[PDB]
């Protein structure tokens, strides 16, 4: 699938983010892209 831009939404064990990003918990509800 697709990347994920930074600071868009995603879900951890699903979808993954472009890069150097990270799609997973950007805090503790809140599910994006970090790094």
């Amino acid at each position: 699938q697709q990347c994920v831009k930074k600071d868009e939404l995603c879900i951890p064990y699903y979808l993954d983010c472009c890069e150097p990003l990270e799609c997973k918990k950007v805090n503790w509800w809140d599910h994006k892209c970090i790094g």
